[PDB]
């Protein structure tokens, strides 16, 4: 057998004054699209909700590349209107993969602000303040159970101006409580590019 494609199943809408998740495809259509690799749904926005047959997570467009984590996507293609699209970037050492950004998506601009006051966008459209603590680390201003972050890998960390600062990769927790986050800095994306 052959593994299916990653499938865009929704998005995190950041266009207005309120952030909210939108679903664009149900479970049945997702499984069919994963097998065929043919997705004719219109794509919009910067942060996509994506799914395989077994996992769901996020993917974020930055600089014309739709980025996500290797531990979610593996080496899978992504479904597109013309069929499955092969990864343009794969780096298991960074837990990073990327495809060409879908037609209709909007790309975040890489941050050049040098700010340490960040915001993590989750699959439930929570915008979580995060204080940057290193090249790949930031602390939650309000810790919370890791349950609330599960499924948000591939989502963005944003600066106050809405630039992309990094891609959410892993949670740092003590007794099931997430106190910090580990992320792929945008500079690591820009180098890979
Ligand atoms: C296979 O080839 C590769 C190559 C390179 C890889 N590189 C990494 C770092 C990795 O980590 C795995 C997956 C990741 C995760 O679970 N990611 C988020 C997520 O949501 N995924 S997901 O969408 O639900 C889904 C699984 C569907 C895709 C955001 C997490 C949300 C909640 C945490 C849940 C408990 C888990 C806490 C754990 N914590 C942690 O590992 O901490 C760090 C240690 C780090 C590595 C060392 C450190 F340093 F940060 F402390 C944690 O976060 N993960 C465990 N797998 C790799 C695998
Ligand atoms: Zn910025």
């Amino acid at each position: 057998k052959k593994k299916g494609s990653v499938v865009i199943v929704g998005r995190i809408n950041l266009s207005g004054d309120t952030a909210y998740a939108q679903q664009t495809r149900g479970e049945e259509g997702c499984q069919e699209t994963s097998q065929t690799g043919r997705d004719k749904n219109q794509v919009e926005g910067e942060v996509q909700i994506v799914s395989t047959a077994t996992q769901t997570f996020l993917a974020t467009s930055i600089n014309g590349v739709l980025w996500t984590v290797y531990h979610g996507a593996g080496t899978r293609t992504i479904a597109s209107p013309k069929g499955p699209v092969t990864q343009m970037y794969t780096n298991v050492d960074k837990d990073l993969v990327g495809w060409q950004a879908p037609q209709g998506s909007r790309s975040l601009t890489p941050c050049t602000c040098g700010s340490s006051d960040l915001y993590l966008v989750t699959r439930h459209a929570d915008v979580i303040p995060v204080r940057r603590r290193g090249d790949s680390r930031g602390s939650l201003l309000s810790p919370r159970p890791i349950s609330y972050l599960k499924g948000s890998s591939g989502g963005p960390l944003l600066c106050p101006a809405g630039h992309a600062v990094g891609i959410f990769r892993a949670a740092v927790s003590t007794r099931g409580v997430a106190k910090a986050v580990d992320f792929i800095p945008v500079e690591s994306l820009e180098t890979t590019m």
